[PDB]
């Protein structure tokens, strides 16, 4: 049914569809192209933050250690580096302003605390996330290409990495509900897979978007009642200038609920 459904949903999209949902009550999993890769824009910010909160179970005093921000510091999408220019901002802070408001200065800024790109690649396979690469700085790390496997990773081992970091023991106990409390009070996400939950249910999550109308969401979701789900759902479209389809992610995450 939920197979079916996908590619219909797909099919009336004008792209290309990725979803992967891990039923943590059960620990099973619904793919559609969960094997394929896409390129991950923004929702690369959750292994940046995850892994300065790694870091940070070794340097209890990391997340206050002050981070420069200069004029030439700024890229393209700073709502919040934008206010603290010529000044400094915590590696709390920058992680807050990465996940919750999808600022990529604040990004940059915890690539270069990881010792770039290749840094918060090589903390991914430390936890076992043989798929995920990050290549690129902000906002390069967004063109999106198809075919270009940099900074891509699958809906699979993004859901997979994605439990391990909220519900799991990659992280200290501390650290991973410092992650979750950030991922709930993410503010862009209500449009995308929450859109698509009954309202009921709560959730935490972190979007991203590129060129090529490339619309992500990855999700760690409480449903009423049951135990919680970890979901995915990576949309890329033919042509470079397409619009987003934020709708679509919501649409496969109504397909998802009904499902289970
Ligand atoms: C070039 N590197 C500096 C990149 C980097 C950045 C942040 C964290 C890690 C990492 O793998 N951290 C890690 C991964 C797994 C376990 C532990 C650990 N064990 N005991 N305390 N921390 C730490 C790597
Ligand atoms: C400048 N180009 C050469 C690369 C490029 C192309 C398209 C979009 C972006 C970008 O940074 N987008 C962006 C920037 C900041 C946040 C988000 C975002 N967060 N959640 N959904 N979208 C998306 C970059």
């Amino acid at each position: 049914a939920v197979q079916q459904k996908l590619a219909a949903l797909e099919k009336s999209s004008g792209g290309r569809l990725g979803v992967a949902l891990i039923d943590t009550a059960d620990n099973t999993q619904v793919l559609y192209r969960g094997d394929e890769r896409f390129p991950m824009c923004s929702t690369s910010k959750v292994m940046a933050a995850a892994a300065v909160l790694k870091q940070s179970e070794t340097q209890k005093q990391l997340l206050n250690q002050p981070v420069e921000i200069k004029p030439a510091d700024l890229v393209n999408y700073n709502p919040i580096a934008e206010k603290h220019v010529n000044g400094t901002m915590t590696l709390a802070e920058l992680s807050a302003a990465a996940l919750q408001y999808s600022d990529n200065t604040a990004m940059n800024k915890l690539i270069a605390q990881l010792g770039g790109p290749g840094g918060v690649t090589a903390f991914a396979r430390a936890i076992g996330d043989e798929t995920f690469r990050l290549d690129r700085t902000e906002p390069t790390l967004n063109t999106a290409i198809p075919g270009d496997p940099r900074d891509t990773t699958t809906p699979r081992a993004m859901a997979q990495t994605l439990r391990q970091l909220t519900l799991g023991h990659a992280l200290g106990e501390t650290q991973r509900a410092q992650l979750v409390t950030w991922l709930k009070g993410n503010t862009t996400g209500a449009a995308s897979i929450r859109a698509g939950l009954p309202t009921s249910w709560t959730a935490g999550d972190k979007t991203g978007s590129g060129d090529y109308g490339t619309t992500n969401d990855i999700a760690v979701i409480w449903p009423q009642g049951r135990a919680p789900l970890v979901l995915v759902t990576y949309f890329t479209q033919p042509q470079q200038n397409a619009e987003s389809r934020r709708d679509v992610l919501a649409s496969a995450a109504r397909i998802i609920a009904e499902g289970l």
